[PDB]
């Protein structure tokens, strides 16, 4: 099934790590043009390396204002893929105002500032388009200690409906992907103890965690005009975990 | 994105029209092998013309005993599309235990008999496999005179979850696709009403209708291995109605 | 908070036992006058002690024709809790004609026909009413070899959304409870097994199964006009479980 | 029924204007001891007035360290609800990073804040309680320029779920409540155009917006010991809106 992606113009964020990282090094293999965005440098460097052509963007998406001038002459931008968060985990009655903060920032800000500089740019040249949203699946469950996280991917999963209503007559598509655990640095930061995963593990039904190409295959099919009536959706990619 | 579903067996029910049809003709075209179920003889014959080696089987899927022997020695079969289904409109206070009956038996007892033989004989191969069930926008949205119709689909949603626990250990994903108004013979049947159709549409972000090609499009990923960690979903093809 | 429950007219069915029993306990001892039906006619004998004035009608709920019959001059009847119902378990792969058969025909056919005879009442004496109908946690989530039982209250879940629009002109509101296990003779059938138990009983934050109490006080506040702009929910009594 | 709220101490936030207002005067009705927290000093004036004996407490709640000042020894609270909000509407490619902010630390940040303040002291004291979030029809399905408001009500119905999963084991339950338009200043701001309001209007099978006395009477029911087994629940009182 060919997607149809092929030279079209993608900024993934979160790109430095994990499920974004995955997702450029797939575009890039299926000859779209990358824009790579992420926090820590070397994280961009080494994917450039193993990705020759992709267009790296360090900044920090927690920060407006830097966004803004980062994010500034991008270019024309055809396709997006909302996907740098942050899991700053504690149990409710120890949650703090700083990781509040920081964690809407980045998970939630970001994603309206980063789909904001792509929307404008896809209207200004009167062409449809697509963005995905990596929400989670503990964007509909709770997990103990995800209080904040757990609410800005719900947050995420809402957002996504509004973007798809209102950007629908510009022919712009907004879906979410929500996967479960994929052990990845946030994955197996607190899902790495054999049985914290284990009471999760017997909640699946496909008796396993995601790999990071399950993810990506989700967003492409997303990103395409392949999923063309599809949008304000919320993917699964949690082995059924939301089933029962 | 190729799906892999060359050379694989993967039967349909519904097939003599729409949806089912056009399911047929996308799967003939990628090298599926296909076992062609509907309950009209006139539609079958034209299809297997269209998609010569086809292997049509003419059945009421109602009727549980008929179903059990026309689907008999059907042989392998490693995907299943459970699409068949009857739109039978009454007004709540006017719902019949006929129109109530037959839309129970085919819309939701058939999509078991069928899943259950595809299954047993999976599971007796010791071969993974994967089940589409084509639901609809009704199964979370009620719309006057479509009180069976809607129920139908209800449960079809939540039979598609249980399926999916069950059969997870198996290595058989089990989703349903959810889509809005299609012009097909049911659809224009009553939304051919250019404003009973006007006030649906006013409601759907991108605009428009459902056209076959997103649904089978749908369809074709979740029977794909690339959406390996989706089971116990309902995927909207609805654009957008659902979110807003 | 006084619900104004006092003297008005309620048909409970499956009156018989469990939360039935308890509904009609309470609306008894408020002042309402009550219709009490259900498939037993001892259970409804030992009822009439207890609660002396409520009117039985011994009816198996599963009869169309006999139901008709039966609840043929019930008389005026302004209140409406649909409760009787049958969980037949079968694995998915055991499934039978049968049990389907049966458990969509109490479950749901009877919702259908007893909610028509009472709502067609309240239209023609053009007075407003209430009704609820008694799903499950199993609604919304899939519970291994509950493959028909869950899909009868998706369905009903849904029933009740249609009825809540198409009877909500008419000043009829439409609720569903959907309580977790509840130890009565269909809870401590197959949630007996102390560890069968133990894996749900994590799953559920409050730590605990439901009372028959807890469900009654849910129905009474969504008969009430205290629940007045209430209508086509779905309202959990089930410790938090669908929360996580 | 006896709700058994008579003589308990209850937190109200936003209790200047609307539901607040009107949650505040049932509250002192039936018998409670209510401290009532809102921004304008005036309505806490005319309030005390109305209502003597209430505590009121003037503080904006979007100042973190203005709140946790202000209900520093606010003395022991059984009972806490959520009300104070911002509908700050913006189109989606106009929001801007103060009315994100703004709308984040009072409708989400603050209900953090203050339900940690009021559950400490309830764990502390070895006591069970209850907390009502007062969210939106606006959480589950997105509204036009409300792209901001829709995502902290998202946020705030799965905020819900992981305060109802952690608190469980201290007997606090926690539960959310979901109005459709209210006719306050922030009901008839937007929506007192006939014809804005006339779209949704005929989207609601009870073909009305709710009355502050509708979400007052869902707010008690999930305060009292009658809502003893529902916990991270979104309840709605916005008249089948979501059904259909
Ligand atoms: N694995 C799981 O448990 C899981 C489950 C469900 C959903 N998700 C979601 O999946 C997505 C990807 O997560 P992952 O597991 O791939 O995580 P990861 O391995 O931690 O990757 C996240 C990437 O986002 C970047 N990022 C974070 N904050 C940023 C900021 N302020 N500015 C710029 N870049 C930033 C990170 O950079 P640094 O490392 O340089 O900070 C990293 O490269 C997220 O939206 C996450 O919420 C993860
Ligand atoms: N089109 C829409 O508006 C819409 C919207 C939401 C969901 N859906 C769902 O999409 C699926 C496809 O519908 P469609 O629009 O393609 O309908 P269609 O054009 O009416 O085709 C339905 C096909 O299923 C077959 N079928 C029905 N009952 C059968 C039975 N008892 N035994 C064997 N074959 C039977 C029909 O055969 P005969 O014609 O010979 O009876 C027909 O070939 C269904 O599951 C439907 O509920 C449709
Ligand atoms: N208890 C749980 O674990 C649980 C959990 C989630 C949801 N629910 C739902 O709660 C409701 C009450 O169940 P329960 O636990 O109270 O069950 P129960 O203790 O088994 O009582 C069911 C009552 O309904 C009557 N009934 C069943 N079929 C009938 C028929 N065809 N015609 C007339 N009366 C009939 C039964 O009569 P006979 O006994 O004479 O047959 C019995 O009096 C149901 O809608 C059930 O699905 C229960
Ligand atoms: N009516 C609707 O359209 C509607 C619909 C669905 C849900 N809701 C929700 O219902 C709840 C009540 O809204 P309503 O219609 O009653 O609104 P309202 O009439 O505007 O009342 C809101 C009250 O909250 C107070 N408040 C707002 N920000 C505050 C802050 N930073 N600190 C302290 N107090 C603050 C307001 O004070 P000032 O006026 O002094 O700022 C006011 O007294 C909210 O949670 C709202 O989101 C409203």
């Amino acid at each position: 099934m060919e997607l149809f992606l092929a030279g079209r113009r993608v900024l993934v964020t979160g790109a430095g790590k994990g499920i974004g990282r995955g997702t450029v090094q797939a575009l890039h293999a299926t000859g779209a043009r990358v824009v790579a965005v992420s926090r820590t440098q070397a994280d961009l460097d080494s994917l450039v390396r193993e990705c020759p052509g992709i267009e790296p963007v360090c900044v920090d998406l927690g920060d407006w204002e830097a966004t803004e001038r980062a994010l500034g002459s991008v270019g024309p931008v055809d396709l997006l893929v909302n996907n740098a968060a942050v899991a700053l985990l504690q149990p409710f009655l120890e949650v703090t105002k700083e990781a509040f903060d920081r964690s809407f920032e980045v998970n939630l800000r970001a994603v309206i500032q980063v789909s904001q500089i792509v929307a404008r740019g896809l209207i200004a040249r009167g062409v449809p388009g697509a963005i995905v949203n990596v929400s989670s699946q503990c964007s509909q469950r709770a997990v103990t200690n995800h209080s904040v996280y757990c609410s800005t991917k719900g947050a995420l999963d809402m957002l996504t409906k509004v973007m798809a209503l209102e950007l629908g007559p510009h022919k712009i598509r907004v879906n979410a992907v929500n996967p479960t655990v994929v052990m990845t640095s946030m994955g197996q930061a607190t899902w790495s103890d054999p049985h914290k995963a284990k009471t999760m593990l017997n909640r699946i039904p496909l008796g396993k965690f995601a790999e990071v190409e399950h993810v990506v295959n989700a967003i492409l099919f997303l990103l395409s005009d392949r999923s063309g009536m599809t949008t304000g959706s919320t993917l699964p990619v949690e082995g059924g975990f939301w089933a029962c």
